[PDB]
């Protein structure tokens, strides 16, 4: 074995060589190389060693999956336990302070890490349950929200109203741009919509707009933020993998409670039924959730589209769900040449179920929110989900994705482009 | 239109007319007639007519050009700023405040350098061909940016 011995050196190796080294971006060309084959041994032994000890890692780290972790705890607790297989908070935080062009890129010991982890029929299902579980920031907030109807949050508004959960992406100034924050706010309100016995379906919508071009039309979403990205504010387990395990997977699958009522020995999960409206368009990771809803309205001058074809990160999880939508051939055209899809041609069906004058919407908003209220719903969309979309299908894809992507929030051509935005 | 007479020989010489609803430019053989009221999205009004018939007067008139090519010009309103847009229809305003005239408007334009878009302008008996045609004609292309 010895491996753990062998990558406790290679890191040593790199720890002490940045220590010497000169600051990023001030290194020759033989400095570069040579701390860049220092990462690769390291990260190269990091894959070996979890690819015969991810197991054991994990059952440490939860008492043999009896504790559940979210991504942040497991990761920060990996790093203690294990030093040198993953960044400490403090690493971490020195990397966080610089902008994408400047970092080191530890992030990408984090995918590594996700990636074995994900890829154990044992723990990789254990750790998504652990995501599906309620934020305990949603807990908190639930009798306010139950007695309210009414939370007001940084990026979203929701307000429960006619049994409909309505979550208002409110980032006027930015058409809706994604960041850390509104992460946080998505899963804290879908939680809180799933968990009040008073909504019986939810909404999402993009609010009024401020800024001048937009100023009093709505827009649904233009994606992550390129300009945080670009700062290095896009954190790798916080933002692309919480999204993707957090709130996205509990819109499909909703939230995992303790045993503490009826019916939990045939549902453990409380979901429940989503409509989307899109006004203006869906970029992006704002797109990316079209692919999740039981309903998607939108009004007759909006499109759709996944545009860093080029140089941009992986889009999420539609390389796993677009194909369903649309057949390999329009999927292939949408994320690998950058094809915009506009409202009102044909092919917009294949993602919308419903195109109206942006006069007529919230009317047709509010009849498609009063279709989907009873428990006939609940059960057929519970069945359909799950043969559209099997546990194994999702989580070897995210395996792979946690790596893959981390190594995109790194490549040069991302960096490059999104530093132009 | 006796205005676009008057005009002719300098167009033929400098390829160039600016106008208050229109800016005609000869380039490449085309006849590049851009709708350039940047404030109210092109809204139509007297004037506009005036300069679109001037235009397409010209446009014909000049062997230089081939072919013509109708366009809305960027816009300088603050919801617009930067972008193309065709035309917003009739100037509503200047409608209620009584400035849209039945004959110098609404029949001139349907009269005049539209169904010149569509036949040609009549010319003097002044050319080889003209028994065979009368009007001079020529293709146009409309590019609609907005709306
Ligand atoms: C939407 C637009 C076409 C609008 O054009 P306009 O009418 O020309 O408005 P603009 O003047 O450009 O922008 C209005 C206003 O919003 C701001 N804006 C617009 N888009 C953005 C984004 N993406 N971020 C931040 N701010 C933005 C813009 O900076 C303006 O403010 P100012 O800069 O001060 O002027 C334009 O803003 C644009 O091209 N944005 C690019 C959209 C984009 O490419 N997003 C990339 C999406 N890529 C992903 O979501 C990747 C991803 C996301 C995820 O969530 C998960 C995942 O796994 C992967
Ligand atoms: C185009 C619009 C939808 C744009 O919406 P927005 O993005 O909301 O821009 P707005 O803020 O409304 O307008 C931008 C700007 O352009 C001005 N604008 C827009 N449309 C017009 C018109 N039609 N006239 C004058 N000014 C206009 C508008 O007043 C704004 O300036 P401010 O008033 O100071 O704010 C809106 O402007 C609009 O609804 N215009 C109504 C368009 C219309 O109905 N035209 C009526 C057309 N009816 C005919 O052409 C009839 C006709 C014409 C003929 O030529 C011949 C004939 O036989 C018959």
């Amino acid at each position: 074995d010895g491996l753990w011995a062998a990558l406790t050196e290679a890191a040593a190796s790199v720890e002490k060589l940045l220590a010497t080294l000169p600051e990023h971006g001030a290194r020759s060309s033989a400095e570069r190389a040579e701390i860049a084959a220092a990462h690769d041994a390291a990260r190269a032994l990091r894959v070996r060693f979890l690819d015969t000890h991810a197991d054991a890692v994990y059952d440490r780290l939860t008492d043999h999956r009896r504790v559940h972790l979210r991504l942040a705890e497991l990761v920060e607790a990996a790093a203690t336990a294990f030093p040198g297989l993953v960044p400490t908070q403090q690493q971490l935080a020195v990397e966080r302070s610089l902008p994408q062009a400047a970092k080191e890129g530890h992030e990408i010991d984090q995918g590594i890490f996700l990636r074995a982890v994900l890829r154990s029929p044992l723990a990789g299902p254990h750790l998504l349950d652990a995501m599906l579980r309620p934020t305990p920031r949603a807990l908190e907030l639930l009798p306010e929200f139950v007695r309210t109807g009414e939370v007001e949050m940084e990026a979203v508004h929701l307000e429960r109203r006619d049994g409909v959960a309505r979550l208002t992406m409110c980032r006027d100034d930015r058409l809706n741009a994604e960041d850390g924050q509104q992460v946080d706010d998505m899963e804290t309100a879908v939680d809180l919509a799933l968990l009040d016995p008073g909504v019986r379906v939810g909404l999402l919508r993009g609010g009024v707009m401020s800024h001048p071009r937009y100023r009093g039309k709505r827009v649904f979403s233009a994606g992550i933020n390129l300009k945080y990205l670009s700062q290095g504010g896009i954190s790798l387990v916080d933002f692309l993998m919480r999204r993707e395990l957090g709130y996205i997977h509990k819109l499909v699958r909703g939230v995992l409670t303790n045993d503490d009522r009826p019916g939990w020995w045939h549902s453990p999960r409380i979901e429940k039924p989503w409509v989307a409206a899109v006004d203006g368009f869906a970029i992006g990771g704002g797109a990316q959730l079209l692919l999740v809803f039981d309903r998607v309205l939108a009004s007759s001058d909006a499109y759709f589209s996944l545009p860093a074809a080029k140089e941009g990160i992986i889009p999420g999880a539609a390389n796993l769900r677009l194909g369903r939508f649309a057949g390999p051939r329009v999927s292939r055209q949408v994320i690998l040449e950058g094809r915009r899809i506009w409202a009102k041609e044909p092919e917009a069906r294949l993602l919308v179920d419903e195109v109206v004058e942006p006069d007529e919407l919230d009317a047709a908003i509010e009849r498609s929110l009063t279709r989907l209220d009873g428990d006939a719903v609940l059960a057929n969309r519970r069945m359909l989900n799950l043969a559209d979309e099997s546990p194994d299908g999702f989580r070897a894809y995210m395996a792979e994705f946690a790596l893959m992507q981390a190594l995109r929030l790194y490549g040069h051509d991302v960096i490059d482009k999104v530093g132009r935005f």
